[PDB]
């Protein structure tokens, strides 16, 4: 499955490169015409980044699941971008991981996406 992602300081980008799955960085101009999983980071106080919000305003039809990178210092706001997107668009939260993730976070994401893709 295609992974769409956004990264501001490189942590989600690093995670993407550990997955070895088809992936595309989201942009203002991007239209995704096939099923995809979104990986986002969390910004502000528990929020979805603006670039991800504007992309999802336009591309949510094919969204099948969302993961968030985040930081457990944020307590109940940890990965809350994924909670928001999941609730709004009624798609599963695939996973939450800290920063660029661990090897287990990588395998877990892949195994959960293989499930959702069936
Ligand atoms: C200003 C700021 C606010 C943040 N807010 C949250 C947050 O609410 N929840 C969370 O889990 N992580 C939060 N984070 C942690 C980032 O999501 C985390 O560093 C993420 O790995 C950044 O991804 P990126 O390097 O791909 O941009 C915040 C980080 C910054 C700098
Ligand atoms: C988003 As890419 C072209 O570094 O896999
Ligand atoms: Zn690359
Ligand atoms: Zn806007
Ligand atoms: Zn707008």
């Amino acid at each position: 499955m295609l992974v769409a992602y956004d990264s501001m300081t490189g942590n989600v980008k690093r995670f993407i490169h550990k997955l070895n799955m088809p992936a595309v960085q989201i942009g203002e101009d991007l239209v995704i015409d096939e099923d995809f999983i979104l990986i986002t980071y969390t910004t502000g106080f528990g929020n979805v980044p603006e670039r991800v919000l504007e992309f999802l305003e336009r591309n949510n039809e094919k969204l099948k699941g969302v993961s968030a990178s985040g930081n457990r210092n944020w307590g109940d706001m940890f990965g809350a971008s994924a909670d928001k997107i999941s609730a709004k668009y009624e798609v599963p939260i695939v996973s939450k991981f800290e920063l660029s993730g661990t090897n287990n976070d990588v395998e877990y994401f892949k195994e959960r996406v293989r499930e959702i893709a069936t």
